[PDB]
């Protein structure tokens, strides 16, 4: 007994009656608002795809009262990543799912449970996988519950061993070790590699309480069988039963399909349905096509939330109304949305569209039919556009309107000229009438044929920029003339015209010798700006030919400037003798990064250190709202004042060409280092290069290089002393601070402490009055790294005579 | 020798020289990308006000190496609430300044010192004041360092105790215990009270190396004399000498101010220079006029930062010229940096503005004089603004243009009757020329009278509004007819006209019968919104008489609904039988909140517990990226279809009527509660109460409640033992677990326990088999908070016989 495809069982506490049946639930359960007031229980119930939702169920004391058989919680889709999810259940005291096994996929989400015991009583680990992203929080605190299993089996959490059970008469069921990655029987009997949970026989398809691949027939089968096809994620159905199946009831709602081997309710991305709504996908070349169907014959489009219904629509079976009046950057956002939308049934009616100074955003768009036509036979119908000033009718585009005529009424900017050129590509010449297409109301306002404005000079700074362009007679005597200087940050030139322009207004100079120009005030350096002027002709006698002045985009990028520091310097050690160190591009490079130069020093061993007689000491020392952006801020401008101009302990210096990632070669061991870091540019060689964001790093230490390199020799002295005499390692690690010597007669108890100094002055140090007999003597160096490895023992002995 | 106002040595290391003779420096000090490469030592600086700033410095290896005698920071002004900043000084090995003794204000900025040692050796705790604000990081590792101070002194740093010292040398300075908050000098004999720092004699004004208050004529003065006023902040100044001081240049430079005894650079807040450019500050009323005066004789507003110079001038000294083609809320914007200018000296161009609508950002203007006229003597000159539908000449509006005349071409949108008003008030008429003021290209597309549209009915739900309006016969027969409905989310009634203004066009119904509505989709419920309606007459024949419709603001609010759950929760207890809690208003009120209804109901004993022997168990239980928003909303959504309607253990239910704090009374000590709270509205009473966010809280303990209430008997009983019987404590926090008899001959050394269910038995316990002799008996009663008190000791006696 399947039930599905979703249980949703809330409010009425009555309604929980649907799971009679149930063995298994093929989607989600959500049990939410339920307030018990005879109990139930449901033993039938052992396998839940996807996830299981609790919450606020007032009476229920357990999950074991409701689904003891529980087993396997496959989580097919999660609820936000979690396939269980008991949250603000009063008078619930344990999880009683007690033969819950295996939870397949997500995590869980155990929250705000007051009387909730019994959570660390329980091994997650081995029912689910992803443990780490689980969230337990807000439960009964464990200090106050006082768990306590029935008296069964333990096991390991983190570094602890304690029992596990999931209520207080039942424990947490467990395999043996020999099953492996395989399931049991509660008789400790290894179930079928295909089966999941528990068994109702030992090593057997047809008894099995869960399938972990599918299930088909009574039996755990890993891939379907050829005639069949993987349905949810966990059984097996035939060609028959998913064109049954029916999706969501939409506008454009249609059967499921059959790809891949499994039964999905839409083709996938990159893939058609085959023929006539059939049961099977094909791939489709490059962009695939969907068609948009909607319920509203004429979709209306005033918004920006209307649009984003038609979005990657590539036919529209309908009709189109056009109405915004209000959008500054939707000239982009509808072409992101319609940009793929190909052919439109209906009609087209651009009214009202006040934002609108182009069609462009309409791209693709090649056919227009006229299965319905307004009022008049109308197939393009646009109306009151005060700033539509083109169509999409650029001379590279095609279209073609099957049926219907075109009305242009009470567009101003719009020239009359552009419209006539729309028919010709249409193919609609002369199907209109005589007041479909009016020169009055339409075109009243515009200024078509425009002449051109040359520019003469320009100037660049790091910041300033100076442009001057011709004197422009007005094609009137009488017109009074102005320029406005458009000019952009345009990182490429690819650039539409006016958007995020800046605008300034210079006026003709009086003097008739000298050209009208314009100075840019502060920019970035090194920055191509997109600048353009435009004639400002306010003609006294209006119309008889309204003519304006443009120029073309000019690209002028400033000059370069000294880059700023490097970002982040990091350096480490993965050998003796190497340093690795990388860093991030400065934040303002001001041209082209062409190189950095580095720079590494090295450090002199601390002073002192050498002076202390370490053998005195008790720990000797070992060596391996927020404004804060604006205050650093200011030190990086200091940076400015002093650049680099490239070429006690000396520098090294080289270049990396490419990479922000080097290695330092040739290096004493253990030793600190000074990595001065620079960026530098093209223009770097007469700018100066930038200044250095440095950092300190130590390398590795020489293994072996702290011990002793010779044997220990033994001279007697006067007194009963003994002198013992070692070679100095000649390359220590940083320094040998101090020699420990560990002798005594039959055991190594007395220990004697040789600092750096005593080693100075004899050499070795001496053993001073020992008790006669046999003595063995082990001596060790420590150096800054750390200690070095014990001598083989050195024999020597005291005579009592 | 006092230098200032702030001495700023960078780059050249032999700049340094300029402080040869400074004792005191007035201001900051700045010593920033030094290179040394003999050295310099400065023993005559002793004082510092505000900070000192030290930044990559090569060479220098201890700040005593400069300012040996530096003892008083006074960090008046902060370099970003920091006294002294040491960053990436290289080279540096500690902190020399052995003399420092006060740094007044400010915090301490150490970073970046790979070599800087002796930091925990110096306690910044009897320094300076905000310990706590300091940044010490980045500086030498402590575990790579070696503090070792010569051979001093110490204290208290947290918890430890250690040596204090600056350098290897010197150390710490301190004052005995006897002078408290007073200095004392090198010999530890207590300086002046007015004194700081250091003394070159004990108890003397004129024996101070810097003064706490102020300074004058070498005695440490509490306030100044009264013929002199505190400059900056430690020395008195007369009259004479801020006379002469003069601020940093700038376009409205001028000299220092006398005001409230001090000297400063302007007049504070809320007051204004007496006279003219007086030493002295005189309260202005209200808000206090700041002139605005600038070198650019004709101020060019076109854009965004331009207008933010004006920012609250109440006269400008020069000519405006106002050129805006872009800006969305710049008429609102201009409103806060122009709203208050009142009079301009010269003259006002509205050029090229296509943004304003209207120049009623301009308010308070109410004076135009004619210093300076445009060519042809022009003071108000507009040209070129397709949009300005009308001037800020509201008839309620002040003006008056002392001379000049007023030239107004190319404004469409203008209505040629506004600007025959506007020479009303500003008193031109007659004055200017017959092509000044002209019907061509003005007024061109102006709309001037229009008619009234009337709303008709009016539906709302929580969500939808339906409104009507009459029918609209345009003026003329042949023009077409459309409406456009503006609605907008207004909380209060003051609303301008079209702006997040959102638009939908209706058109006229066919059917003559039937008037023109809208449907509006998706509101919030319980909002006022402002709805107005504004027809579209498209006119065949044009102008004649230019006539629209528009309705009047009619402010709609729609339904309410149920109300959110309160938010947060949270819940204390301050004393036995007493509960606080409160909350925050919920999310979505939809409505006037009215109330609160909140529920406690007492929860009971954890089951169990009473069923285990505690005598047997080692702890006995007590008692005292991110879209988990979307995830949370997900379970909001769901307490929608419960509600709450108002009227084991029984709840108890009262109203808070105002605030979201309440305390509940009559509550049983150490028992946890259940508080549900849920929030209603105005229409609650009919819509149903919200839903309830709950939490669970435990009361305080009765104090003294756990204990044995009665003395303690004594029955001997077979064998050598003895029945100690005592009473159980009538009412005990929560639940008496067990007890603890403390027995013993000599001494209480044998110890029983009592568990709960042994003492329910017999009513005491029975000490089995005790050796003979005199004996004494303790009994403690432990409870689910803690345990009790000891009973004052019964003797009992087991006799040999
Ligand atoms: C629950 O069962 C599933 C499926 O039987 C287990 O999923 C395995 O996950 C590992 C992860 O690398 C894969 O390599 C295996 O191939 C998966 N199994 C199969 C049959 O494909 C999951 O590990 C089980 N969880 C627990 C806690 O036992
Ligand atoms: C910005 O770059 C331009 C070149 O793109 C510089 O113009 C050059 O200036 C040098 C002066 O050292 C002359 O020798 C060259 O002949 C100039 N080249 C051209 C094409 O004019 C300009 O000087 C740079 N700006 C600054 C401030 O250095
Ligand atoms: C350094 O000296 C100043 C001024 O002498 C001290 O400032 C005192 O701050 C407390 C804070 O509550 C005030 O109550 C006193 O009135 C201030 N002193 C005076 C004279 O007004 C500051 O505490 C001193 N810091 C140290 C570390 O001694
Ligand atoms: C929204 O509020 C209006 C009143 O402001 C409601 O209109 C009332 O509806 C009740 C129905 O129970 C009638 O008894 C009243 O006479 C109505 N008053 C008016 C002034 O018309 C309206 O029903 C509310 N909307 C909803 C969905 O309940
Ligand atoms: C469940 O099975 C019973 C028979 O035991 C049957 O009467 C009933 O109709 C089935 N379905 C439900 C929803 O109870
Ligand atoms: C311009 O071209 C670049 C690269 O081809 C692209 O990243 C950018 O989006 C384009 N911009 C426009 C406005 O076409
Ligand atoms: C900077 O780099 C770009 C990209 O490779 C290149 O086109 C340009 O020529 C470079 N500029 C110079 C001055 O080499
Ligand atoms: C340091 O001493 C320990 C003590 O036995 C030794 O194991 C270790 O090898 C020594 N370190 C080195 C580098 O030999
Ligand atoms: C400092 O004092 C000396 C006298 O010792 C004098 O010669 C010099 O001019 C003064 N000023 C400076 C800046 O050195
Ligand atoms: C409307 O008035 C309210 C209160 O008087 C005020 O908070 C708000 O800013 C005003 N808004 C406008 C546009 O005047
Ligand atoms: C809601 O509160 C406001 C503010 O006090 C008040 O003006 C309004 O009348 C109230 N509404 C009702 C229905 O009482
Ligand atoms: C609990 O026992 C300690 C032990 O002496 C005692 O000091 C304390 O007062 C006892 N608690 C109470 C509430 O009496």
């Amino acid at each position: 007994e399947i039930c599905g495809p979703g249980i949703d069982i809330r409010n009425d506490y009555q309604q929980l009656k649907r799971l009679e049946n149930c063995t298994v639930i093929e989607g989600y359960l959500h049990i939410l608002l339920i307030s018990k007031a005879r109990s139930y229980r449901f033993p039938k119930l052992t396998v839940i795809t996807e996830y299981l939702l609790l919450f606020r169920v007032a009476g229920l004391e357990s999950l074991g009262d409701l689904f003891p058989n529980l087993t396997v919680i496959r989580g097919w889709k999660l609820f936000y990543n979690y396939a269980l999810v008991i949250f603000e259940m009063t008078n619930l005291k344990d999880i009683g799912l007690y033969n819950l096994r295996n939870i397949t996929r997500g995590a869980i989400r155990i929250e705000k449970n007051a009387d909730l015991c019994y959570l660390s009583t329980v091994d997650w680990s081995l029912i689910l996988d992803a443990v780490s992203n689980n969230y337990i929080v807000g439960n009964k605190p464990p200090k106050e519950c006082g768990d306590l299993c029935p008296g069964c089996e333990k096991t390991t959490i983190n570094n602890e061993y304690n029992y596990r059970c999931w209520t207080t008469n039942r424990c947490q069921k467990m395999c043996p070790s020999t099953c492996g990655k395989r399931a049991c029987t509660e008789n400790n009997e290894c179930c079928h590699p295909e089966c999941l949970g528990s068994c109702s026989a030992p090593d057997n398809d047809t008894a099995c309480v869960a399938c972990r691949h599918y299930y088909y027939a009574g039996v755990c089968v890993p891939a379907c069988p050829p005639n069949t096809y993987r349905f949810e994620g966990w059984r097996c159905v035939d060609r028959d039963f998913c064109a049954n199946i029916l999706s969501a009831e939409s506008s454009d709602s249609e059967g499921f399909v059959i790809h891949d081997g499994e039964c999905m309710q839409e083709c996938p991305s990159g893939f058609i349905r085959n023929g006539s709504q059939s049961m099977y996908c094909i791939p489709c070349e490059g962009p695939c096509p969907k068609v948009c169907e909607e319920e509203k014959k004429t979709k209306t489009i005033d918004s920006v939330t209307s649009a984003q219904m038609l979005q990657g629509c590539t036919i529209f079976k309908g009709n189109l109304l056009i109405n915004i009046r209000r959008g500054n950057n939707i000239a982009s956002e509808l072409e992101n949305f319609m940009g793929l939308i190909e052919v439109v049934t209906g009609y087209v009616k651009i009214r009202h569209s006040h934002a609108l100074v182009s069609l462009s955003f309409l791209k693709n768009l090649r056919l227009i039919l006229g299965e319905e036509q307004l009022e008049g036979n109308y197939s393009f119908y646009v109306l009151d556009n005060q700033n539509l000033q083109q169509l999409w009718d650029w001379d590279h585009r095609n279209l073609t309107i099957k049926a219907g005529k075109m009305y242009f009424a009470f567009n101003p900017k719009l020239c009359v000229s552009e419209i006539y050129r729309m028919e010709e590509v249409t193919g609609t010449k002369g199907r209109q009438s005589k007041g479909d297409i009016n020169t009055r109301n339409n075109g009243e306002r515009a200024s078509c044929e425009s002449d051109v404005l040359h520019f003469t000079s320009t100037t660049t700074s790091k910041n300033r920029i100076i442009i001057t362009w011709h004197r422009y007679r007005p094609p009137d005597y009488r017109d009074l003339i102005s320029f406005t200087v458009y000019y952009k940050e345009a990182p490429f030139k690819n650039v539409t015209e006016y958007n995020s322009w800046n605008m300034v207004d210079v006026d003709l100079p009086p003097n008739k010798d000298v050209e009208p120009g314009i100075l840019l005030h502060g920019l970035k350096p090194w920055t191509q700006y997109a600048v353009y002027v435009k004639a400002v002709t306010l003609t006294m006698v209006e119309n008889d030919h309204i003519r304006g002045a443009k120029s073309e985009i000019l690209y002028i990028r400033t000059n370069a400037s000294v880059p700023s520091i490097p970002l982040d310097v990091l350096s480490a050690s993965n050998s003796s003798s190497q340093l690795i160190v990388k860093w991030n591009p400065p934040s303002l490079p001001n041209g082209n990064l062409s190189y950095y130069i580095v720079r590494w020093q090295r450090q002199p061993q601390d002073g002192y250190l050498y002076r202390h007689n370490y053998c005195s000491k008790d720990k000797i020392p070992i060596r391996k709202e927020k404004e804060e952006a604006e205050y650093r801020k200011v030190f990086e401008n200091f940076l400015h004042n002093s650049i680099f101009v490239p070429r006690e302990y000396p520098f090294f210096e080289s270049r990396v060409d490419n990479k922000e990632r080097t290695v330092i070669s040739n290096l004493r061991p253990f030793t600190l280092y000074r990595i001065d870091i620079h960026s530098c540019n093209h223009e770097a060689e007469k700018l100066g290069c930038s200044a250095s964001n440095f950092v300190f790093a130590r390398t590795m230490p020489a293994e072996g290089a702290d011990d002793i390199p010779g044997p220990v020799t033994w001279e007697p002295r006067p007194e009963n002393s003994i002198f013992l005499k070692w070679p100095e390692p000649e390359n220590p690690n940083g320094l040998i601070l101090m020699y420990e010597i560990k002798y005594g007669s039959q055991v190594e108890d007395q220990r004697e402490c040789v600092s750096r100094q005593e080693y100075r002055k004899y050499g070795g140090a001496k053993l001073n009055r020992l008790n006669p007999g046999n003595y063995t003597a082990r001596i060790q160096a420590t150096s800054l790294s750390g200690n070095g490895s014990w001598t083989d023992p050195v024999f020597f002995y005291v005579q009592a005579k």
